[PDB]
């Protein structure tokens, strides 16, 4: 049911890094990873938390739809794409933390906690600031737990409306061509050690879906592109994508 393929470790060592890739073959109900223990190691989700955060905001009506404009608050931040108006699609695309912090404040601690328990999300612990716990609070989630959560989202089995789940899956759209569709979300955790990068989502094929969750050590922002590049090298090696 789970199989460990250490040959994938080469994809991390080539960049003098360390990490895990977890793949789940939905048709076969079989999982594959280079490191079974790290596959189950729990980290801060960082911006991968925008997936459940989006679902909750939509289902509570904090966000009406994917077109509602959230105006820039006028504070110039170090990420240029953050200093502009956004909707849910672009807020996800550019991982706009301040927009989602406003979501979290409107959701509030009580409803946020209830919804994460309902989602069985990670350790379900939101200790810390209601608008930063996923960056520097007590919430933790592993790669296999990310896949478990994503499988529910894909099948519309989370305890929010179908509409909310469809909109979030629209917002997760990352790449699409004649060969595959990727719906995914990046994360970059820097506020508490160890600094890591995330990429979680799935690859839609004609007759199967491959769910994936990867994280890797990320001492500097220079390596952020490796989150997707390493995942794609594994998918290519396993003949999942050309
Ligand atoms: C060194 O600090 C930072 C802080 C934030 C980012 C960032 C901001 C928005 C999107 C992404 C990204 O995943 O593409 C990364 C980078 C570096
Ligand atoms: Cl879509």
């Amino acid at each position: 049911e789970w199989q460990e393929n250490k040959s994938w470790n080469a994809h991390f060592t080539e960049h003098k890094s360390q990490g895990v890739v977890v793949l789940w073959n939905e048709n076969k109900q079989q999982g594959f990873t280079n490191n079974l223990k790290r596959a189950n190691q729990a980290f801060l989700p960082a911006s991968t938390f925008k997936i459940p955060n989006s679902l909750i905001a939509l289902d509570l009506g904090v966000v009406k739809d994917e077109h509602q404009v959230f105006k820039w608050d006028g504070q110039t931040r170090d990420i240029a794409t953050w200093n502009r108006d956004h909707n849910l699609i672009t807020a996800m695309k550019y991982s706009v933390v301040p927009v989602y912090q406003e979501f979290a404040r409107q959701i509030g601690e009580a409803r946020m906690s209830k919804m994460l328990h309902a989602f069985d999300y990670g350790n379900e612990d939101i200790s810390g600031n209601v608008d930063s716990f996923w960056l520097d609070g007590g919430i933790r989630i592993s790669a296999t737990e990310q896949i478990s959560f994503l499988r529910k989202l894909y099948h519309n089995k989370l305890h929010v409306s179908e509409r909310s789940q469809r909109i979030v899956k629209q917002a997760m759209l990352t790449e699409a061509n004649g060969d595959y569709i990727i719906r995914a979300k990046t994360g970059y955790s820097t506020r508490i050690e160890p600094k890591i990068g995330w990429w979680v989502g799935w690859v839609e094929l004609d007759d199967n879906v491959w769910f994936f969750a990867m994280n890797m050590d990320m001492p500097t922002s220079d390596g952020l592109g490796l989150r997707q590049a390493i995942t794609k090298e594994v998918l290519k090696q396993e003949k999942i994508i050309p």
